[PDB]
């Protein structure tokens, strides 16, 4: 079957793990416990093909980011995650799209914009400004909360059929 290989980037503590963790086995993970390299395996359908998600959840935080790049390499689509309650995590978005683009050596990237968090009142990032972002890489913006499951299928849902678009 088809194996769709996600990559899930983003700052330290914007909610990665979280969101793969919500979408693969169903809880909300509470604790920050900072990540190394992750991955998650799972058989799902997605409008009626059935295939394999292939998810690596990569480290946000610089002391832990050793070789992110060499396990990036081979991702197909990357979910490039901030927190709408983090302004400086939004900031960041470029640069993990500039590694992206650096890591496939290409500047054509299946991707997806995603603000998490949502369920946070403390916005200091607007829909806006991210839809803006998001137009400009030429991908779509999602909003998401790994603690309500708010969007959750659908980011990553929405990162397989940019994939296949390409
Ligand atoms: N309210 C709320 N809290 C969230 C949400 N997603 C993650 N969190 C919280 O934010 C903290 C960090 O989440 P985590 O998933 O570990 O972040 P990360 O991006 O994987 N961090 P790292 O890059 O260090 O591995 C945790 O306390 C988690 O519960 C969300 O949608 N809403
Ligand atoms: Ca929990
Ligand atoms: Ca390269
Ligand atoms: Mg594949
Ligand atoms: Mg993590
Ligand atoms: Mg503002």
């Amino acid at each position: 079957m088809t194996e769709y290989k996600l990559v899930v980037v983003g700052a330290g503590g914007v909610g990665k793990s979280a969101l793969t963790i919500q979408l693969i086995q169903n809880h909300f993970v509470d604790e920050y416990d900072p990540t190394i390299e992750d991955s998650y395996r799972k058989q799902v359908v997605i409008d009626g093909e059935t295939c394999l998600l292939d998810i690596l959840d990569t480290a946000g935080q610089e002391e832990y980011s050793a070789m992110r790049d060499e396990y990036m390499r081979t991702g197909e689509g990357f979910l490039c995650v901030f927190a709408i309650n983090n302004t400086k995590s939004f900031e960041d978005i470029h640069q993990y799209r500039e590694q992206i683009k650096r890591v496939k050596d290409s500047d054509d990237v299946p991707m997806v914009l995603v603000g998490n968090k949502c369920d946070l009142a403390a916005r200091t990032v607007e829909s806006r400004q991210a839809q803006d972002l998001a137009r400009s890489y030429g991908i779509p913006y999602i909003e998401t909360s790994a603690k309500t499951r708010q969007g959750v299928e659908d980011a990553f849902y929405t990162l397989v059929r940019e994939i296949r678009q390409h």
